């Protein structure tokens, strides 16, 4: 989960749709 950081970007669709942080 690197929705805060560790996804290849915080607009990846992971981190688009199960934010934390960004």
């Amino acid at each position: 989960r690197g929705c805060c950081n560790g996804r290849g970007g915080c607009s990846s669709r992971w981190c688009r749709d199960h934010a934390r942080c960004c």
